[PDB]
């Protein structure tokens, strides 16, 4: 009933019954207003919900909650390079925060049954080659557990 | 290079990846624990940096000041040393116990801070609907002692 949970700093036990609402956040501190930021978040699939339907649901939420949200592209995505790589989808989108036009990539994967793992890159400027390389190397370098 | 870089491996429950050195980790772990009470118990793990000339007790002092602003009827009930892990890798820190009113409901809060990663602070914050008694303190401090630093 106790099972291990790992963070960067070490590891501890949690009851099997827990729900993980952790959000990993990585920023270039002091230069947030020009630099991309990275985010990893977690979610659970609704009954009979597959990953495409999950992404549709999230797209509709962002249309609802964010400023003038617009999806720019949608394509397959992969986290890792081995036979155990996560196979999922990604979108690119923009939305408005005050004067700023925020640019985002988000990639969703079912890492274990019923549980979605979401990688997000957020930039205060349109994507450039540097941001694209960051995004693609981040996903390719991911090493799934187990 | 092929054997490593100034960039740093980073681990989450679901796997690991390389985090470029320029990034600061501001992750917030949130775990909703099992419970049938009106409010669920939860564990929060956050990361912080000490301000210039701020030690760990002073850091705790700063977090209490922020609690008073955001949480209804916040009262500190206890303050004591804390230990995360055991053996040579054990982390010596500090902790508080406190109460506040989440809604119309009284809940019970622990916060324990440590210097796990050199030059950073790791903060465990427990929110529970169940009052702290000797048994609860035992189970909490025993759980802290079981932490295995990386």
């Amino acid at each position: 009933m106790d099972r291990p949970y790992r963070i960067q700093e070490g590891c501890f036990v949690l009851p099997e019954t827990f729900t993980d609402r952790s959000v990993n956040i990585f920023i270039l501190e002091g230069n947030e207003r020009t630099s991309p930021s990275l985010n990893i978040s977690r979610d659970t699939l609704k009954p009979d919900e597959d990953l495409p339907a999950y992404i549709d649901r999230q797209i509709a939420l962002m249309k609802k909650n964010l400023g003038q949200h617009r999806v720019l592209s949608r394509a397959p995505a992969q986290a890792g390079t081995g036979n155990d790589a996560l196979m999922g989808e990604q979108i690119a989108a923009t939305h408005k925060s005050g004067k700023t036009e925020v640019y985002q990539r988000q990639a969703g994967f079912i890492a274990t049954p019923g549980k979605v793992l979401v990688f997000t890159l957020t930039s205060p400027r349109p994507f450039d080659d540097k941001a694209d390389l960051l995004w693609n190397t981040w996903l390719a370098g991911f090493q799934p557990d187990k």
